């Protein structure tokens, strides 16, 4: 089995309220619950300077994990992905993607 | 209570032959046996723009768990981290680090 795991970097835009990016960060976490193929669906806020200093504007992580890279692209490419990429890309100042195939 | 997750995106120096580049990986994941702190460390590299093509230059993603940022501090000070990061830094064209507590 080749495990993908999908981990994001994002920052917010600062016009955007807290409420407005509380509902998106919700609404990303329920496709677990559209999407079948997404699996352990987390997510935290950078701990800032005081832990280390290497975040360069990135304030929050989110990860996924997927059972095949066809799985993966199956999510990717069902409607509910396409329509909440539309939401989440234009929210973000700052944005980076890696896909990879987890070694131990 | 309040598990860490650490997770590193960077992209090597281009004069680095792949050789020394594998010995930097696997002196990173050794890092765990002699630390208790540093756990289920994993990597990969990014699987490239068939998959998804937001990973802006970045090639390599490695991801472990602290069981505190108390863990962390200690870990990332002590004598063996302070070694790896003689090689780690100087040897990454570049990086971004972020530190998060988990939410689900
Ligand atoms: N940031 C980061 C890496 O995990 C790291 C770098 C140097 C020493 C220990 C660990």
């Amino acid at each position: 089995p080749e495990i993908v795991r999908h981990i994001v970097f994002n920052r917010y835009k600062s016009q955007l309220s807290q409420k407005q990016i509380d509902q998106i960060i919700a609404d990303y976490g329920n496709l677990q619950n559209i999407a079948p193929e997404m699996k352990e669906w987390k997510w935290g806020t950078d701990l800032g300077p005081a832990v280390e200093d290497r975040a360069d504007g990135f304030t929050h992580a989110y990860e996924s994990t997927f059972h095949s890279v066809a799985d993966f692209l199956n999510f990717f490419y069902s409607p509910p992905a396409l329509e909440f990429a539309k939401e989440f890309f234009p929210a973000c100042e700052k944005i980076v993607v890696l896909n990879y195939i987890i070694n131990e």
